[PDB]
């Protein structure tokens, strides 16, 4: 998260830290929403590799013993089916993993609460992207947990030719673009969380920036649209 804050450790307990191995270490590599005791929503393209993955709970450090962490294996990995590596732009970016074991909750380990299927924000919605990623364009991970505020852009504006035009689709969430605050690298995969009727819900997952940089003016930081994979996730989760 570029132009972040850094969260309070009980703000986003549905917030996990999705890592791979390396050598004899975890790396952080993604964010992820914790939506079962066992179950993580990601990104797919996380997910890309062929990896170690585990994930953290309860983690506000990466670099520091928290007191708070359950750290858990990867068992299963479901990639949306129609995700293509190749082509982020065509959406899908998705994926959910069950958990070796299920989590024990308490105010660092929540469920995120998802939208009704079909939600769409209106325009310049109240937003944080939440995340570990890069601080600055070809920075570094933070090592706290990043927070910071992207209103949503709507449809119409987001896919106007001076922000996103044709590479955005309807099925996923723009918010920010302000040139100061973004996504970055290695926050793919958390969560975008809005602010309705009083509650927030997680309606994005973090899919992608601009290839020029993570906080670009007109370049929004871009999520998957959760309330469009309701049914999606609901099937995985019951067949499974
Ligand atoms: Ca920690």
């Amino acid at each position: 998260v570029v132009g972040g804050t850094e969260a309070q450790r009980n703000s986003w307990p549905s917030q996990i830290s999705l890592q791979y191995r390396s050598g004899s270490s975890w790396a952080h590599t993604c964010g992820g929403t914790l939506i079962r005791q066992n179950w993580v929503m990601t990104a797919a393209h996380c997910v890309d590799r062929e990896l170690t993955f585990r994930v953290v709970v309860g983690e506000h450090n990466l670099n520091q013993n928290d007191g708070t962490e359950q750290y858990v294996g990867v068992q299963k990995i479901v990639v949306h089916p129609y995700w293509n590596t190749d082509d982020v732009a065509a959406g899908y970016d998705i994926a959910l993993l069950r958990l070796a074991q299920s989590v024990t909750l308490n105010s660092y380990v929540q469920l995120g609460v998802l939208p009704r299927a079909g939600t769409i924000l209106a325009n310049n919605s109240p937003c944080y992207i939440t995340g570990w990623g890069l601080t600055r364009t070809n920075g570094q991970l933070a090592q706290t947990l990043q927070q910071a505020y992207l209103p949503t852009v709507d449809y119409a504006i987001c896919s106007s030719s001076s922000y996103w035009g044709s590479t955005v689709k309807n099925s996923m969430v723009c918010a920010g673009g302000d040139g100061v605050r973004s996504g970055c690298q290695g926050d793919s995969g958390g969560p975008l969380h809005c602010l309705v009727n009083g509650q927030y819900a997680v309606h994005g997952v973090t899919s992608f920036v601009s290839r020029l940089g993570c906080n670009v003016t007109r370049k929004p930081t871009v999520f998957t649209r959760v309330s469009a994979y309701i049914s999606w996730i609901n099937n995985v989760i019951a067949s499974n």
